[PDB]
């Protein structure tokens, strides 16, 4: 599913997001934005043989289990597959695991290089919240 932006931005709040860990709703929006254009089904492959799943690019090497990566952990212990769903739920429910564990956002590297000290409320202007 691609979602559009005011449609993600309420299901993310509905999920809990806004304000969880103290980031506002328009970093995950901004974040879920450069990560994957908004596309629950978007996978990238990494160069270390991980791949990254899903609206926000979660990585197999710690958060999923996708079979093909040795040696990994599966943190969120779901099949990576579940996060390319267009019910967003298991990757929120991944996320907030992963924002919590001492980096905070900055795991998501497209938020570091193009949302961290932007105008990130823009990303959810004119939404009915
Ligand atoms: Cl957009
Ligand atoms: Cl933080
Ligand atoms: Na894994």
């Amino acid at each position: 599913k691609v979602f559009g932006r005011c449609e993600l931005a309420a299901a993310m709040k509905r999920h809990g997001l806004d304000n969880y860990r103290g980031y506002s709703l328009g970093n995950w929006v901004c974040a879920a934005k450069f990560e994957s254009n908004f596309n629950t089904q978007a996978t990238n492959r990494n160069t270390d043989g991980s791949t990254d799943y899903g609206i926000l690019q979660i990585n197999s090497r710690w958060w999923c289990n996708d079979g093909r990566t040795p040696g990994s952990r599966n943190l969120c212990n779901i099949p990576c597959s579940a996060l390319l769903s267009s019910d967003i739920t298991a990757s929120v429910n991944c996320a907030k695991k992963i924002v919590s564990d001492g980096n905070g956002m900055n795991a998501w590297v497209a938020w570091r290089n193009r949302c961290k000290g932007t105008d990130v409320q823009a990303w959810i202007r004119g939404c009915r919240l």
